């Protein structure tokens, strides 16, 4: 049972903070998930980085654009993390080119997806 | 020799502060060659990740602009932190936000700094930086 870390935004914006809920919600079905979504900002920097390279496997819903997760994601490709991003093109945005292109396809997936069908491509990503 | 410097600013994310990136990217070409994706207006994927990359990975110093939230400007912060470049962050308080953790958390004074600034006053900032 893998650990794992999901990634979405929080000062860039939460209006996607239900369905990371129910991402994370699955993703706890698989392995145990650590999220700050459940000194000061050094101290955040330091715990959200601590799980990241924690992680067997890094999730980021990439929909809603966030510094933040850019960041984990780019710590996590350095650490040579295995990565899954989910983005929704029903959103209207145009997904950031430095993540749509970091993908490998393996090691780093981007799946776009539509919100109702979340849980099912986990399931399908974690067999 | 130049010294390198590599611009981080939100184009995906948004372009709402496009023109005082112009101004930033102005005021860094005097002081060496600047690698950027940002064009000024006056003039795949993967092919864009990679060229930036290969630039950010050939810089001395990562210039970027934090205040409008972007997925590519984080990444390159958090690339370039791992490349061990010396970075220096860009952010407006009067945009009412608060500046994201990661970015804010990530300063340690010296080889990664975050400056809070006034958009009128940029320019020196730069210029104190840099000199
Ligand atoms: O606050 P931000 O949107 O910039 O970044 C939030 C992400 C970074 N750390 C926790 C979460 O995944
Ligand atoms: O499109 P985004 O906002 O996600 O990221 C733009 C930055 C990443 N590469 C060029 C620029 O600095």
């Amino acid at each position: 049972r893998p650990a794992l870390y999901f990634c979405g935004s929080i000062r860039g914006g939460r209006e996607d903070r239900t369905l990371y809920e129910r991402i994370v919600s699955r993703l706890r079905r698989f392995g145990t998930v650590l999220t700050e979504h459940v000194g000061g900002d050094r101290l955040i920097h330091e715990q959200d980085l601590e799980w990241l390279q924690q992680a067997d496997v890094v999730v980021a819903e990439v929909t809603q654009p966030s510094l933040g997760v850019g960041y984990e994601l780019g710590r996590a490709v350095a650490f040579n993390k295995r990565i899954l991003c989910l983005f929704r093109p029903q959103s209207g945005r145009v997904l950031s080119a430095m993540i749509r292109g970091a993908a490998d396809g393996s090691r780093f997936q981007v799946w776009d997806y539509e919100e109702g069908e979340v849980e099912a491509l986990l399931d399908r990503y974690f067999e």
